[PDB]
């Protein structure tokens, strides 16, 4: 993968949550700045998705651990866990918000 097609990948990626947020109704505020992606809950607590370019990486950081993924298969793969970006985005929307947001 090049950079340019990484880019391409990652602004569907953060489309897509974006838009799934949309269709889901959920009380989750979003805002992009630059290679960031700010996930904020009504209780203050936020997710935060970065952007990674050199390493064809879309990063993560919840309120315990942070988690770094790889495209792989069509999807987001965590590359220790194998976990898939976006059910694990579901599950921690719901921890922190108890509100269901699904990307698949
Ligand atoms: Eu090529
Ligand atoms: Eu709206
Ligand atoms: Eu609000
Ligand atoms: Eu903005």
């Amino acid at each position: 993968m090049n950079d340019s097609e990484f880019i391409q990948l990652a602004d569907q990626l953060y489309q897509k949550i974006e838009e799934k947020i949309e269709e889901s109704g959920a009380d989750v505020d979003y805002d992009q700045n630059g290679s960031l992606l700010t996930l904020e809950f009504e209780n203050h607590t936020k997710l935060i998705i970065n952007r990674q370019q050199p390493l064809h990486q879309v990063w993560l950081a919840t309120l315990e651990n942070g988690h770094h993924y790889d495209y792989n298969n069509g999807k987001w793969i965590d590359d220790r866990s194998g976990d898939e970006f976006l059910t694990f985005l579901s599950a921690a929307i719901f921890k922190q918000s108890k509100e269901t947001v699904d990307f698949t």
